[PDB]
């Protein structure tokens, strides 16, 4: 149960990296407007990845 | 405790949840913009974004 | 254990709160398109320290 919150925990975290990693790429994307399509690409990447770690940080925890 | 962590965790996700539905947005306006209301979308998720996240704080201050 | 994970998670809410004030900050200058340039310096302090709080958070966590 302890171990469950841990684990839960975890996915959640790199669910918060994977939106620091998409956040960075849209400071270079904004820059720009003043390569951008494969930074786009890029975002959408590991925005999916975000969501994938969410739900697995709430498939998890359910079982608390 | 183990059940207020659970509850306080369940508004932490709720909140990246949100963060993540407005970076689907953020990135609709960017692709269309390399090639208003998505605007005032973002602005509904990242409200329910803070509502969450502020949430998930006050639980998690009684343990 | 329990005193750890009310640690980390608390850095890990830390870090969400700063990934908002980056988005808020994209809203406005996705908006402007103000200041776009100070904006997108904003952003990134905020997503430096969204970063930071993450890595305590995972520190933390590994504690557990």
């Amino acid at each position: 149960n302890i171990n469950k919150l841990k684990s839960s925990i975890e996915s959640t975290n790199e669910a918060v990296v994977k939106l620091q990693e998409t956040a960075e790429k849209t400071v270079y994307v904004l820059t720009a407007l003043q390569d951008i399509s494969s930074q786009i690409s890029s975002m959408n990447q590991s925005l999916q990845q975000s969501k994938d770690y969410i739900k697995e940080a709430q498939k998890i925890l359910d079982t608390v």
